[PDB]
């Protein structure tokens, strides 16, 4: 990886039950800092505003969780399941996602920095008007995932699947996407979304073909 | 070919001086009618409105000559130099072009039926909004021909040199590219032009140079 990692100390204070280790520090505006979290199930909890760094979640569950307006700073998310948690308007920064679960997540208006994520499955998902800069995919489920109006900077993927994603408006020049699965991506006409974007030739191949034209 | 033969007798008279004889036929408006040119070299001449068939050039040049509105049925071109002469509006029925040298003719708004052109080099040309119907192409140069807006029925084409074509509104269904040399068409986006045509993997990563997209 060429992306910072998360910066995380050896001792992690070891936390109960999160749902209400947090009223606290929601109600006085505080920083959640140097915990770790294990083994919860929650679901359809207020978390909105949270503040929280330098933690570890892990085989962790939240269901219809809102984070909306949330931070994330040197935080790892090690085999959880977000599916159908609403982060809009959160902030990630020195962030890792593995082995997780965030089917139909809700990432719009985001802002990602220096975050790597290694399979996961987002199918569903999200993530419109994001700005997401320093990011490596590796092995990716990214089957229907909304990202128009986005805002790229060095992002770069391998083994990751991008079927049947709404592009409009997101400029992915110097994307390399060869060693990837591309397939029928929504684009405007001309299709400048992709100007400067690298493809193989037999992904140039099934594009043609989607637009109407026979090839051997 | 399954595509009409000129179909012209042995009857022919040898004319000495086409400039001249075209005129008396011309001023009195009747058809000129199985004769063989040999040998002419003519430079801007007008032979507007003239009607020709059953006829043979052989080894003519005519250099920036007018046949605006011209008429040619059952008539062979067989190595001819028509450098830079204006066709516009003209009919062409059961014709043949063999080893022609044809560089920047305009054929704009042209009639062609039962054509067939082999060896020939067409580049610089006009063929805006023509129509074509049962055509044969074979060892044809097409470099920097513009065809836009043009109707083709029945069109196929062998070793022919398709490059830097502005094919704009030309609707290609059913023409296979696969062999011959296809380089840097422009298109509409969508690109309908290609609707329905067969082209190579290796075309088709050509094609779609045209919007800024690299292929590996």
């Amino acid at each position: 990886m060429s992306i910072s990692n998360p910066r995380i100390p050896a001792d992690l204070i070891m936390v109960d039950d999160f749902s209400s280790y947090a009223q606290g520090y929601l109600y006085e505006e505080i920083p959640i800092t140097q915990i770790k979290i294990y083994g919860e199930h929650i679901e359809y909890f207020d978390f909105s505003k949270s503040e929280i760094n330098t933690s570890i979640f892990e085989n962790c569950t939240f269901l219809d969780c809102s984070f909306e307006g949330a931070s994330f700073v040197d935080v790892v998310f090690q085999n959880c399941n977000l599916s159908n948690s609403n982060f809009t308007d959160a902030y990630f920064e020195r962030c890792q996602f593995i082995a997780c679960k965030c089917v139909g997540v809700n990432m719009i208006d985001t802002i990602f920095k220096q975050t790597s994520m290694q399979r996961s499955n987002f199918q569903y998902s999200y993530f419109d008007k994001a700005k997401m800069t320093d990011i490596a995919f590796e092995d990716i489920d990214f089957t229907e995932v909304s990202i128009t109006e986005a805002k790229l900077k060095r992002f770069k993927a391998k083994n990751s699947h991008f079927i049947k994603n709404n592009f409009f408006k997101t400029m992915l020049t110097g994307v390399d996407f060869t060693k990837n699965e591309l397939v029928a991506p929504t684009v405007s006409s001309p299709p400048i979304e992709f100007q400067g974007a690298k493809i193989s030739m037999v992904q140039a191949a099934d594009l043609i073909g989607l637009w109407g034209i026979i090839v051997e």
